[PDB]
C-alpha cells in the first residue's frame, strides 16, 4: 500500500535516531547532534502522521462498506 | 470519526513544528526554541498515542464483528 | 493483540515524558534533562512505528480478506 512507503522512510530515519539515541546513552552527543535529534524526530513524526492519516481514511472508508 | 479530531491537532502542532525544524535547518533555532520543540514534540505524540490507541480498539472491535 | 503490549510501553514511557514536559512548560529543565527527553521521545517513536506497522500488517491481511 501507501503506508509501507511511509513505513520505509520512518525506518531509515529511526536508524539515525537509533545512532543518536545511542550517543545519548553513552553521554557523547553533542548540542549540533542534539539539533539533528529534533530535527529527524520532527520529520519522523511528520511521515508517522501522514501514514495514520491514510489508515485512518481506510478504516472509515470500509467501516462505509459494511 | 473522534480519530480526525485528534488529527486536527496533530496538524497544527506540526505546522508549528515545521517552522522549528526549518530553523534548525537554516542555523537559527534558540535554546528556548529547542526547549519549545522538545516540549511540542510530547506533546504531538501524546495525541498521536491516543488515536493510536482507537484506531486498534475500532480494529480489534471489528474483528470481532467477523 | 500483540499492539496493545506495546501500547502499554508507549503510555508509561509517556508518563516520563509527562513530566518532563511540566518541567519544560515550568522552565526548570536542565540539560541532562533535556537529553534524557529526546532519547525518550525516540524510544516512544520507535515502539509507535512497530505498532503501526503492525495495525497496516493487519488491515491489509483483511484487505485481503475480502
Amino acid at each position: 500500500s501507501g503506508s509501507e512507503e511511509l513505513l520505509e522512510e520512518l525506518r531509515e530515519l529511526l536508524e539515525r535516531l537509533q545512532e543518536l539515541l545511542e550517543l545519548i546513552e553513552q553521554g557523547k552527543i553533542t548540542p549540533e547532534q542534539l539539533r539533528e535529534a529534533i530535527a529527524l524526530l520532527i520529520e519522523v513524526l511528520q511521515i508517522l502522521y501522514e501514514a495514520l492519516r491514510e489508515l485512518a481514511e481506510q478504516l472509515q472508508r470500509l467501516r462505509e462498506e459494511l
